[PDB]
């Protein structure tokens, strides 16, 4: 009976498309009547409480997430936001508060581009060019690709967990993009723009060609 | 109160280190009287029935452990392993099994082992070598590294989870070397060796070195 | 009248394949009636125990084996498993151990695959690339050969036996690829796989192209 899951806004919803979404996903749920989720602020502002209808997930249960759109300020001010869930299934609310947690010093990440070596025969694998970027302290990335200015879309580029480097506190992220052998030869510029908070500027790319 | 944390060898302990230790980790428990596991077979063998004493480990409840020491033989064959816990606490014994699950057909790995790129001015980070290796259908590969016949330890070296190229049943996993730079201007060859259950033989390395042409 | 012929299990089958298996074959024998092997273990443990039918080898004496399934991890232990062989040829009894003995301190292989000589012109259809491996402890080698990928089949090389090395405990054995001239000069990588107990990890291979 795990209900709330409060899902804090990436990076790449805060800054580079500026909508703060905090949202508080009642996953399990049992009963839809008595049922409602009150918003509360520590700083005096507005709310645009939004939620969406209930439906069958999880062991076919009820899942309700409620969206709160902040102001990309005020979540990154240090302010507590707290959703409040309320049901028959809780004999008590659980008010689940929502902020901008400090993980230390931030470090900015190295983005480094890898070209595909002398196995690249084969028309697919290993054309993909992969973005080892590391050393960003806090988890909050986001990597796009562009192929010269034009976005490339999520589906052809896959990203994995920002593992932890051993012994330090810094993480590593690698992102793979699978492109046709035809595209890598024609000598078109790749590049791999990494978006974190920790940079001087959020926006940080490499670029590569044959 | 989740009891039973079953567990499989992998395939580096399977057939390159013989260790082929099945264990029923039971981690949540709240007593340890009158409760005991039992080791039992589908097929007529050998049981090597080892136990573990408790230890407080996760929210300060009982951790408790049983390796079944197995030929490798017969947990490829498909043979079922359950281990059977019965405790106070359980109203009725749960009896999980635990066998080789087949995931498809199993896809052949590609290892790619990729050089640093041109920015190799400082010594940790850049320098570091990737052993991209994709297109594995069991999600139980097992990479190490070696400078040449001599194995490099088990921590210069981190592995990602393997985790699905979307569109497939193929995996892909990475596996970075973290070197200084001075070793690597040495010219002393690199290499990533990978092992897997669909390869023709269980053992593929790929190997470079700077100017590796 | 040399009737129990033990073989031990190769090492290619006992790892590799996965195949390992146990013989007595008894070549030499006069009378069938009356005879039975009861297969017996050091340790306790299961008794795979399969006996084909006899045939007539040798100078028309029956050839009976018995072919027992092994654990390579009960036998790589050196566990001694022996066949008590009964006949009515026999006065008593033959108890033969089979065990993996140990041959000294295993010295791990040195593969050096050897490139077609200069007189690869003359000569075609029969390009020979060697794999000399030298320097292994214990005589129990496999060598196989693979083009690119795909394997090279067992009848398109041919290995000398294991010859021991002139001042030394170590072996050298000789595995001979008779690939068509055409075949070489199209520039493939063609690699010779040494499969060896006293190997870090058992396979390791060697590889070169023209």
């Amino acid at each position: 009976n795990l209900q709330v899951y409060p899902l804090t806004p990436t990076f790449h919803d805060l800054y580079f498309s500026r909508n703060a979404k905090i949202t508080c996903l009642v996953s399990s749920m049992k009963t839809i009547e008595n049922f409602d989720i009150s918003w509360e602020r520590e700083k005096a502002g507005n709310l645009e409480f939004v939620t969406e209808d209930p439906v069958l997930h999880d062991n076919g249960t009820y899942s309700v997430a409620s969206i709160l759109s902040v102001c990309a300020e005020d979540w990154e001010s240090g302010d507590k936001f707290s959703c409040t869930v309320r049901s028959q299934d809780l004999p008590s609310p659980v008010k689940k508060t929502i902020f901008k947690q400090n993980e230390g010093t931030p470090k900015a990440p190295d983005v480094y581009l890898l070209p595909p070596s002398a196995q690249e025969l084969i028309q697919q694998e290993m054309v993909t060019l992969i973005c080892f970027v590391t050393g960003f302290n806090p988890k909050e990335i986001f990597i796009q690709w562009m192929q010269g200015g034009v976005s490339i879309s999520e589906d052809k580029f896959i990203n994995t967990v920002p593992m932890k480097s051993d012994g330090e506190q810094t993480y590593f992220i690698y992102s793979k993009l699978a492109i046709p052998a035809a595209k890598w030869n024609q000598g078109d510029v790749f590049t791999c723009v990494v978006g974190h908070e920790a940079l001087p500027l959020y926006i940080t790319q490499q670029s590569i060609d044959k």
